[PDB]
Formats: C-alpha cells, sequence, structure tokens
C-alpha cells in the first residue's frame, strides 16, 4: 500500500 500526492 502506497499513497503519493504532489
Amino acid at each position: 500500500l502506497y499513497l503519493q500526492n504532489y
């Protein structure tokens, strides 16, 4: 589980 917000 991986979340990246940019």
